[PDB]
């Protein structure tokens, strides 16, 4: 097989898909498979991809139901031990694929790096319970996951057109999938905000079904620093009895509520 599979969903990416592919082929010291999942691009996208006649590139061009449908198709076919997803507007940094192969040899099922968004580091969060009341903790395109990890967790849920990656990672956390965060930039990155938020809140309720939508939004804003946090102790007392995982998530995310978390663990778990 291969050390790495890179799944590249494309639709009308003719402007950048050549730079994206160059950043993958420049990776040395790893056997790499590339699976381009195109949704029927009418521009030069296929003409450009076919310029990269690497004997380890696969082109899938057929109607799909959105990016995560296209991602699902590529992950399903991936024959590499570690699988990564690279948008056509993104580029891998030098040496990242060997860094992923190195950290995977120890058995870690997920290897995640840093993300450069407009020359700024994405404000990542830790892969831990506290992620479950937030969005995706690391950049999706900076994540690599083994064949086993996908086989354990499943595919991306097409009900989420934006944050299906966050939902998958939360399922990974909840499934105790091993993760090692590498403090190196893996990718340089190239949608209505309301829709982003709506999907993030729904993903959070999927971890903790007892939360009203407003309550999930308050937690997201509290963790992301977008809103206040005075009502965290209220939320904790209201639902702490439900899940030890929920109590763990809030005390990690909001260290100010530790003494209150102690009480929930004591009276309920
Ligand atoms: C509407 C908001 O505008 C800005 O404040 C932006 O920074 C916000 O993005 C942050 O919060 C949202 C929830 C995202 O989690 C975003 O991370 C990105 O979200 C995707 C969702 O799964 C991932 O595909 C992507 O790789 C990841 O970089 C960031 O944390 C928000 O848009
Ligand atoms: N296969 C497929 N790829 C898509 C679709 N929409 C966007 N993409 C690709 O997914 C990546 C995300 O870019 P975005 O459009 O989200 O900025 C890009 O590589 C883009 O070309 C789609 O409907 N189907």
């Amino acid at each position: 097989e291969f050390d790495i599979t890179v799944v590249i969903p494309t639709f009308k990416a003719e402007k950048t898909v050549g730079q994206c592919l160059e950043s993958v082929l420049s990776q040395q010291g790893v056997s790499t498979e590339i699976i381009v999942v195109d949704g029927g691009s009418p521009d030069a996208t296929i003409s450009i991809v076919q310029s990269f006649s690497s004997t380890n590139l696969t082109i899938i061009s057929e109607p799909d139901r959105g990016i995560y449908d296209a991602i699902n198709k590529g992950v399903s076919r991936a024959q590499g031990g570690m699988i990564g997803v690279l948008g056509a507007d993104d580029v891998y940094k030098p040496n990242v694929l060997s860094v992923v192969k190195e950290n995977a040899s120890r058995g870690v099922e997920i290897v995640a790096g840093l993300t450069l968004i407009d020359g700024q580091l994405r404000a990542d969060e830790q892969y831990r319970p506290a992620a479950l009341i937030s969005g995706i903790p690391f950049g999706h395109n900076a994540m690599f996951a083994s064949q086993e990890a996908y086989r354990k967790v499943g595919l991306y849920d097409l009900a989420y057109r934006i944050c299906a990656d966050a939902e998958w990672v939360h399922r990974a956390i909840k499934s105790d999938i091993s993760c090692r965060k590498v403090e190196q930039v893996f990718v340089e990155f190239g949608t209505n905000p309301e829709e982003i938020i709506a999907e993030a809140c729904s993903v959070i309720q999927r971890n903790f079904p007892f939360l009203l939508k407003e309550e999930a939004k308050y937690l997201l804003y509290g963790v992301r620093g977008w809103g206040e946090t005075s009502r965290i102790e209220q939320i904790l007392r209201k639902y702490g009895h439900e899940s030890v995982l929920f109590v763990t998530a809030l005390q990690e995310a909001f260290p100010a509520v530790e003494t209150a978390a102690a009480l929930e663990h004591h009276h309920h778990h």
